[PDB]
């Protein structure tokens, strides 16, 4: 089964001919391939996927560093689960070990091991050309409980690992790495992670994911026939603006042809001869003009179409990365602007998924009490803080309590709000007191006379 | 019966010739196919339909997470359904534990089964190119009434099972899975939800959705045709300019003709013949023009109109799919609300039919008192809240009441509402005691002396 025991079907019931027993075949949408990785591995040079594949990878890298230690706050921080605990003396460094080790990607410091940064660089990348995401958990050898690393692995070799009886086989060796389609390695689920974005629930899917590339294929093709087409120009074309033809009772011997050649040539030629004009006398002289008398690039509009539709599969403004959006016109709790709005569109699906793996991999080591989050900056200068705390010591806070807040010793006459209501009820409170003890002095002179 | 016991018919009276008697054919609307989800499977990967799937699915993944663990308020949250009621201490956990179930979709902990957001993803694309959502719900094996895991099935697999008298079957097992036109599984009511967006009151409707693909697929057809075409310049066509006609008394040799394409190419290609003007000398020269000087994409308004249609029906802007707005052109004004209308013209229809399934189906097996929901957030931060209980603190709230609500020590001074009518009215109050305790100790006084 592929997730579990279930009654209904998740996979193909006839055993489809896949070419080894071991792993199930990456089918094309249409059967028409088995082999679509190795298709879609041929478009990772394309421009315009590359330009996606770089802005969203530096936007994300922003986000790699730990915010407790980036003073403007910006960056990822672990954190315990519940908003209402307190953590405890050994839960706070916990914390930081496990912070620690995200940013070195492994127990130890190792500078032959990846950052976190190139880590992201990397998956996001894979998220983008295969729709897979592949990484390998390297456990302590003497500790098999103990994680040391994980490391991205190329996702075009890794596969799921079949049955003898055509089954996905679940909680043995789930995975198999395949080099020259031959098992090089295998894996357990707890070994090997896999992260898919675009799931099916169609039976022959068999589990895997679905590229955009496989979707706008046609596009692509599209894009670079243009391209081509209109390199040619240059590359193969005729440029030639047209033929001079000089007639007469007979054509010219080659050798008279050769110095009229050389007579142009030195009269007339570069910026030498660029304003003479020629006298010719023939019986007859006529231009034909072969092409338009100013070329410019053509289909213009159908490149716009095009990649207005990619970037409207990959989510991405095209004027983001400088073509027209079709249509314009851009569309929060913030007083956030238009532009944001594609931002937050592309940036958060792509960050929410990279948490869940984390969460589900790497910090469910740890149990549950703890969650890994990407967090933005806050509204919070030394001016919005005062003005908070200035109504918090009206509304909560004695001066002290302030104070302590800081760090700072309390003083003799702190304990007070900072109302006049407030010294107006103790003063009050003060006058109660003094007429009670009047009230209770005289009553007990008058006891003790009775 | 279909729904239950009734007097008029909801079904086919006489039996349709059903290829199966077993269960109920997804005839087409107009009857024309009986394998209508089989001719929808094929446009499962059209750019423009999973444009919008992604889209769509995208959006709603951010709702996936618990609201309760995520500071800015966004996600779901399970609740009581009474806004009135306090929840007792054993209803916080089972709430608790009831979200927790959801999250990993199932009780146990299992990085092979499905998140929550791959469940929902699944569930969209099926919504959006079925019209038919489905998922089985597997019972523990020692206790058929405790509910384990939940899993989305197939919807191109499930269909309404059939009794020998041709009556849809309740009670019993109203649903099979089929699969090479064999019945691999069954179902009861119990064991596997369905859900349709689009229902229909009429008799041969049977129960089943309507896909928009159904309705749109003419326009499919014409966005195919016409993205043909405009490819078929390239792939298939003549880009020939024209024809340079020479002519003379008689046609050139073949070889003459080819040793002038050797004179030609060596003096004119590319950048280094690039300005260089042949001198012909034939009788008359001619150059027939055969296409249009500037090429560009045909049809484009035929397109942007197909694809308005398409997103008319979809409900979604076409500028949030890369389009010129028609339907809209100038965008829309009136009600951030062109951002915010937008968005939840789009997301909300689809929300609501997500919490309607989850809560028949899931949270009913704990009973009504329960209720899921996705909750957006919410502006009551730091600043908004001390608003609130600023005026809270005129209206209503003592000092100390505020402090309680802190878990800070009430303070001797407290008890007092902060505005100076409120101790203008105790300092009264204090006054008229001390009178009525003179006045009463003065008129005892004077009754023992009289």
């Amino acid at each position: 089964s592929l997730y579990g025991q279930q009654q209904a079907y998740a996979e193909p019931f006839i055993e489809m001919m896949d070419t080894n027993p071991e792993f199930r075949d990456k089918r094309s949408y249409m059967k028409n391939e088995h082999n679509l990785h190795d298709v879609l591995k041929k478009f990772g040079n394309n421009p315009i996927l590359n330009a996606i594949i770089l802005t969203r990878s530096n936007q994300v890298a922003m986000y790699c560093q730990p915010a407790r230690y980036s003073e403007k706050g910006l960056g990822f921080e672990v954190r315990l689960r519940d908003l209402d605990a307190e953590p405890g003396r050994k839960e706070k460094e916990e914390m930081k070990r496990i912070e620690d080790f995200i940013v070195n990607t492994g127990k130890d410091k190792d500078v032959d091991r990846d950052s976190f940064q190139t880590f992201c660089k990397k998956i996001v990348r894979d998220t983008y050309i295969y729709d897979q995401v592949n990484f390998e958990k390297v456990f302590n050898k003497n500790n098999k409980t103990k994680l040391e690393k994980f490391i991205a692995v190329d996702p075009s070799t890794i596969f799921y690992a079949t049955d003898k009886k055509g089954k996905i086989i679940k909680g043995g060796k789930r995975f198999v790495q395949v080099v020259d389609k031959r098992v090089v390695a295998s894996f357990t689920s707890r070994e090997l992670a896999m992260g898919i974005r675009n799931p099916r629930t169609e039976l022959s899917s068999s589990g895997y994911g679905l590229s955009e590339v496989e979707i706008a294929m046609k596009e692509f093709i599209a894009y670079n026939n243009t391209e081509s087409f209109n390199d040619r120009f240059f590359s193969h074309g005729g440029t030639t603006r047209g033929i001079l033809q000089i007639r007469s009772d007979q054509q010219q011997s080659q050798h008279a042809l050769e110095n009229f050649k050389r007579e142009w040539k030195s009269s007339l030629s570069g910026i030498n001869g660029s304003w003479q004009i020629p006298v010719v006398m023939a019986d007859d002289i006529k231009f034909v003009n072969m092409t338009p008398t100013a070329n410019d690039m053509q289909f213009e509009k159908w490149l716009n179409y095009l990649i207005n539709i990619i970037s409207a599969l990959y989510g991405i403004d095209p004027a983001e990365i400088g073509f027209p959006n079709r249509g314009g016109a851009t569309g929060e709790a913030d007083p956030g602007k238009k532009q944001q709005q594609s931002q937050n569109k592309g940036l958060q699906p792509l960050l929410r998924f990279i948490e869940d793996l984390v969460n589900r991999h790497i910090i469910s080591e740890y149990g549950d009490k703890y969650t890994f989050q990407f967090v933005g900056g806050d509204t919070k200068s030394a001016t919005d803080k005062l003005n908070i705390l200035k109504l918090e010591t009206q509304i909560f806070k004695t001066v002290n309590e302030a104070r302590e807040e800081q760090g700072k010793k309390p003083i003799e006459g702190g304990d007070i709000i900072l109302d006049a209501s407030f010294l107006q009820g103790t003063a009050q409170l003060q006058q109660d007191k003094q007429y009670n003890d009047g009230k209770q002095k005289e009553r007990l002179q008058m006891m003790m006379s009775l």
